[PDB]
């Protein structure tokens, strides 16, 4: 199973296309393949701290059938809503 | 948005635990869900340009049943393999 070869040269073909670098392809060295499932939720929410109200952004990730709740992000959107 | 409010409280909680802040919930202002399905690829590979050889980090995210391939990372690892 060497689809890994296609992705490697193609990865050089896009750095060939992105940047103007003419790199020749040697061979695949190491590989790591992990299929990602689930359903990601972006939540914009209103919250309170020190009496003042703030607005944050929360990127939550789930694998609901495996009892997985993981929080990837908690950015601060608005200091003064 | 009745039990995604339930997941909005998740975010503020695991924030406070991970972050030691004291945010108290308010309400959700907006939310968009994104079901994800695909395969990701981490490949080190050997490259050649200008004579001597190199090795590159390559992050590759593809959705195989659409033949779509997305090249994300391509960071130079070392100029010595």
């Amino acid at each position: 199973s060497l689809e890994i070869d296609s992705l490697a040269r193609f990865a050089v073909d896009e750095h060939n296309k992105k940047q103007n670098t003419l790199l020749e392809f040697g061979k695949v060295l190491n590989a790591k393949q992990q299929v990602v499932s689930g359903t990601v939720y972006y939540i914009t929410l209103e919250v309170t701290d020190g009496g003042k109200k703030k607005v944050y952004e929360a990127k939550i990730w789930e694998k609901p059938w495996l009892n997985f709740k993981e929080l990837q992000e908690f950015k601060l959107i608005d200091d003064a809503p």
